[PDB]
């Protein structure tokens, strides 16, 4: 269980589960500005799950903490852009965030444990 590289395939599997969740539908592609004309007046750094998957598959994440920061940005952008807490799309973001956090905690713990074991001497 001290495999330093194991997080990558664990993150690919978790992204597959997020793409099967109906709650991911608003977050699978960059927000469309035609529909939401004020989006970049509110959101400095757009993020979505296809961008996360492509960054992972390009080999452009060094750690699962970096992937986790980008996924958390999807959720903080939804909270910043929502006009109410009683919003459909923001409500979907909260359920999807709880699912993501429940599954990513072991991926982070195992990676950090593997790196500590690598430095143990
Ligand atoms: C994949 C389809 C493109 N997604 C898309 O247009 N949006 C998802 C992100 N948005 C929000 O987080 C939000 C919160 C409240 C209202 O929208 C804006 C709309």
């Amino acid at each position: 269980s001290y495999d330093i590289q194991a997080w990558k395939k664990q993150c690919e599997e978790l992204l597959n589960l997020i793409f099967q969740c109906e709650d991911s539908e608003p977050f699978r592609q960059p927000v469309d500005l035609l529909e939401y004309p004020d989006y970049r007046d509110i959101i400095d750094t757009p993020m979505d799950f296809a961008t996360v998957r492509e960054t992972l598959e390009a080999g452009n994440y060094e750690s699962p903490m970096e992937l986790c920061k980008d996924v958390r940005l999807i959720f903080s952008n939804s909270k910043a852009y929502t006009p109410s807490k009683r919003s459909r799309i923001y409500s979907m973001s909260l359920r999807l965030s709880a699912f993501f956090e429940e599954h990513i905690s072991s991926v982070l713990s195992d990676y950090k444990s593997a790196l500590r074991f690598h430095k143990r001497n």
